[PDB]
């Protein structure tokens, strides 16, 4: 994976409702980024456009794989450079009334390597005073995207308002991010007070470079952005920033500096996990079985998994729907688990419970945990018995037949 | 509770190992704070002293209620002013080798209204390079203290390094804090890069005033502090700061400004709780029973409680140790609970499990949850059956007799 | 004179065309300042009002002068506090279109203690896309006003745009200022970029506190201000700043601190007076006196003087108008003068020449300086002879001399 | 001349007394700059070394000049890049204790393009508790060095402490600078408070990019530097800054941007030249020419000139040494001159007077100016007569005049 020094360029622009003009601006900077042999170029949120009306910023929503986007993918190839499209107006075939705010990272091939959907939207609705609903022009993302590996390092993905919620960034760092990102279209009055401080703060708390390509100037009579597109190092210093205008800045991030800081200031090893736990709901994929004590549970027997736990079908179902929920960390007692695990184990149990009832169509479930010899534990590895109930109350090939049905319901 | 405008003074000093000199400096500023009719004065971490050796910063550790401290309590009375003693070297009768870093808030009567023990310590130990262990000169605090009500508003308590962990502050705001605090003795090189940014960041993310009284200058040949004691408003502006020297600054915080901002920018109503949850382990006191569906469980029947859940002794114990764990929020199904609740419910179940086994001296427990008619739920309110096991397997006056024994073990 | 600690209050506001609303905003803050026993409060630049157009600002100037000006003097007296009125629209009796932008300092008794007229105005005339003319709603000052002594120290005076010019502030510091002031109404876009840096820079490079009450928010549909009213110390630290709204902030200034810095960082003792000189046109006021060699020139005979020079009538003039320009420092050679003194001495000669030619109605003048025994110098003190000339051309009573001096004095 | 965008690199380092280590640090960065095709790199103030004592700094100055100076010129040529050596210990052949602090600009061919000697040194002598004397390890410059043209623009030159003095920077901007430079080694405690604000302020008030490579970290047990090497744009934005360590940062500067700002914010067209004047002693270099009324004074006869004035020998001198001082702008009256011109004209007269008296060995001088027909003025162009005087006292060949001018020219 990425290591050492890497040269990158951050783009600042003032997008119109004139998609061609907007494109030309960007293309011009990307070309210059290539000329300087940058490995990656970052563009701001709303890089595609910023319409006058909303029947406009919903009518122009693209497909991520459209003819406009191809112009970008074509550029990435042409200049052998990765791209960070800060926040595309992602049209949703089903709900055209609510596009997505998608941050895309593209290959030197033009191949999308990652997509992140703005998770936090601004919704203010004060009875008879003011009503500004971002959730009216767009739609929030539904899941947590982990950082992506790039030639310049582990890049955490976020967008604008996201910067305001520390939990999201702490998580990305925990998932091994080296650089955080916050392409944005900040307000002049908000940005002039919170932009630099919030970005520098994120970089310092997570000890990561922060790359924030932004919108600046007036997009139209009723909209102006703060600008100040910058790059912050893992120590909180602003090592690169654009001048007040449509232009770019350059930075040479050094992944080694990140390592040095994390080593000399092990903050993430100082967190009192015995007092607080930042739980995140993440859905991971198991391209290989998992250890249930000494036994090996086949990936085809697992229908849901997260970085802390997994759910697998039983070899001796005490009743239809009877599955198991155990922590990836091989541990026998519940009292041996850490809050992160305890919390994730039962929140997963909750997600699984609801699904088993929608399927086996019932309205009752029993959660049992045999922790100890005297309690009936037949295997030294914590497992939650989740068994749906009704009125009454194994084929290795048929066990994966069950696991498949559930996997599509999780 | 506190409302409106309130005038406060922040003290900056460079403490010696000369407790009398240090005292005089502080007393002088407190007197001036009184003269200006301030309602509260904040002093920095290590306000009592900063010794040359460690056999010194462990020998001088006080009692919180000693003759030195009385000088302060006497001052609070004399000038009718609340005090924030940023970080006293709190001697522990049992472990004299590890004092506490205690932030105290004192009455206009000299009455302690709150104590907070530094939760985060700096411990760096790189094999053959450098070894700086804060946990060698002192001892971390063991529990989470909630904000205290003061005449100037809901004051969240923290100390120095704490500022580096966002979770702690998000929690304090959630517990209704209006002002956060971070009295400190920051390093010149660290502070010159992270002080203002981290404080301004906390104020902005939690929309609270931030009061940080600090140490400055050189305490001795081998120790210098950053200083820059300040006050930040809920918008991130530094409204007051001390000059580079032993002196104070004044600020008039306006709790209404806090309300305005929180209303016009409802960030804490934008957090995706469906994706992440900041769980905190807090121990609350129930000076009154709780609703277990429609029934009323007596406080004397409850041995442990938190802002999300409670544990009470059963009216029909299926076996010794058989207790119940339910969420304060009256809900029937597990799938009706929020991650905060799910997580806290079972982490409490974990804490309770371990205690029941240390007492009933056994090594097995069963966790059951009858969620639904068909599962055997006899009451429409989620409750976890926690029943310790062995080989074999109600007096209202004797039920509180059990609850009392456990309460002292929780 | 003032020394020690002093408590002050800085006010921020959003002035519009509602004199009563602006006044009530200012009054509220002055009252709170008085309640906290502040010795002085600072109001921002257009504290009186910001009109929607030229004609309205003319009407408002009259309505302000007529009703509110005195109301502030009353507040000053009632709350026993000094006021710094950051820059009112001072209506000019003979030019209603161009009032001055006056910074007024009012004492505890409501008495004007000093008046600064904004010297720097922003004039942008781009035939193509722009025309922003501040001199179309105003008129720049005419004199350099030295710092005023106040209960909080030597206060230098200026108004926003003045910050961009270092010359102005360096001067005030040299003239004894311990605090500089920059009451103002900055544009949101320009303030958002230069406000803090400039105010802090002036503080640091001049080693003075900087007090800058400012306008903030939306005044009208097409006028916005940055805000961020603050107080910066002599080391450049922002010790107090208003929150984003119509409100105030408090700061205790310490003149001791200024002194301490001036001593551990004697920056002003390090200037290369030999390479560069900052000359300033300043007319001095004097009880009298002044030596010319061992001679005592009575004030009656001195009609113009600056911190560096003085001009006086001649007992034995070689011709009508023959006056003398001399440095206050008593030295004989022109080569004894410092660049600062040489610049002033001849720039003053330039002013006297013009004054004399207009008065005596001549069009020629001879400037002569005899430096040395062999050049005919009669007294060991540099003096420039300024001789008006006529086509004819080549002991006087005290009464004649005093009169001639009175005449010239009122033409300078 | 240079226009458009230009890529540059700024270097930060922790120089000590190990010339080889410091050089390898600098070399590494210059190579990386070359690899990125930068047109110019900036090294900090004491890039050569920081010694543990007076004697070591003298030894190191020799060892530097002997081996490393040329090595940098080689790097310049090899990597086809221009160098800005922030302030080497320039050993003075006749005073080993007081070298100059020279800022050198080396071009692509390793040729010195310009040399600035630090004009401002920090001297603190408090009989009581302190004695910090920079002039004890150095010697201040002697001349004002105007900006140098480079592939990246008009570069003004300075070294750290110079930032505190606005005069120096205002001048460079007036002399055409598009970028100001402040290579340096700031104290950790002073930089931590004034570094960013001052650099940014100079940028804003002069509308120039500011390039400041700096020392950082611990040099030795009792010497620390702030660091934070950066590049500020004409609007005051910090566009590039090194991380906390021995490393570099990159910035693309745009001369177009400077221009644009200079036009939408014509700050320098707004200065009150009528109230204050910033005079600077500068000796001009000239191909020749210069008119005196309708007369063409050949360079052969001009022995001293500044941006505002020139002095020349006389065809019909009334006495040995009779020369003339005149403003370059052709105007007849002394009252036609601007304060800037009046200050310069007589400060130059002051210098010529001294030069002539020492040369002709006299002790008296008569300075005379005839302004107007009736004052005897013969040509309609201001000219000051400078007449050396003797006890005796009161057409010349081109050869005599040219010679006399050569003599005087080498004494100014
Ligand atoms: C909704 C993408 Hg700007
Ligand atoms: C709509 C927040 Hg960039
Ligand atoms: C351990 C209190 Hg400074
Ligand atoms: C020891 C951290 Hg203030
Ligand atoms: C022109 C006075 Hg605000
Ligand atoms: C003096 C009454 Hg307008
Ligand atoms: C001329 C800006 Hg208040
Ligand atoms: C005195 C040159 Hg660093
Ligand atoms: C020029 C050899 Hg030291
Ligand atoms: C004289 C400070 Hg580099
Ligand atoms: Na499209
Ligand atoms: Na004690
Ligand atoms: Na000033
Ligand atoms: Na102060
Ligand atoms: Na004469
Ligand atoms: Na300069
Ligand atoms: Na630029
Ligand atoms: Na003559």
């Amino acid at each position: 994976m990425a290591t050492g020094r890497h040269f990158i360029a951050v783009c600042q622009m003032t997008s119109d409702n004139d998609l061609e003009k907007n494109f030309q601006a960007a293309k011009n900077m990307i070309e210059r980024a290539g000329e300087k042999k940058c490995e990656m170029v970052f563009l701001p949120e709303c890089f595609d456009f910023i319409g006058l009306n909303k029947n406009e910023q919903i009518d122009l929503a693209m497909a991520t794989d459209c003819e406009y986007m191809e112009k970008y993918r074509e550029l990435a190839r042409k200049h052998n450079i990765w791209l960070s499209l800060g926040g595309l107006h992602h049209k949703d075939p089903s709900d055209a009334a609510h596009p997505w705010n998608t941050h895309l990272i593209i290959d030197s091939d033009g191949v999308t390597r990652a997509e992140y959907n703005k998770l936090h939207l601004f919704d203010l609705e004060i009875p008879g005073k003011v009503r500004l609903m971002e959730s009216e022009f767009s739609k929030a993302g539904t899941e947590m995207i982990p950082p992506v590996d790039t030639p310049i390092g582990r890049l955490g993905l976020s967008i604008c308002y996201d910067v305001r919620f520390p939990e999201l960034s702490l998580w990305n760092r925990k998932r091994g991010a080296q650089l955080l990102s916050f392409p944005s279209a900040f307000t002049l009055n908000t940005g002039l007070a919170h932009w630099e401080t919030l970005l520098r703060a994120r970089a310092i708390e997570n000890q990561c470079y922060v790359v924030a390509a932004a919108q600046t100037g007036a997009h139209n009579p009723k909209r102006q952005s703060y600008g100040h597109s910058m790059v912050v190092d893992p120590w909180g210093a602003v090592v690169a920033q654009c001048s007040e205008r449509v232009d770019m800045c350059f930075a040479e991030i050094d992944l080694s500096y990140v390592d040095t800081l994390r080593e000399m200031q092990p903050v993430f090893s100082h967190r009192r996990s015995d007092l607080y736990t930042l739980h995140i709901n993440e859905k991971s994929s198991e391209t290989g079985g998992l250890k249930f004590a000494r036994f090996n549970i086949p990936a085809d027997h697992i229908f849901y998994s997260t970085p802390h736990s997994f759910v697998f079908v039983n070899l001796k179902p005490v009743t239809d729907g009877h599955v198991l929920v155990s922590p990836k960390r091989v541990v026998p007692r519940l009292t041996d688990l850490t809050d992160a695990e305890t919390a994730d184990l039962f929140i997963v149990a909750k997600k699984v419970q609801a699904m088993l009832e929608k399927h086996h169509n019932v309205t009752s479930t029993t959660i049992c945990v045999q922790d100890g010899k005297d309690a009936g534990q037949t295997v030294p590895h914590v497992h939650i018995h989740i068994l749906p109930r009704r009125a009454g109350d194994r084929s290795n090939e048929q066990m994966a037949e069950e696991a498949v049905v559930y996997r599509n319901l999780m």
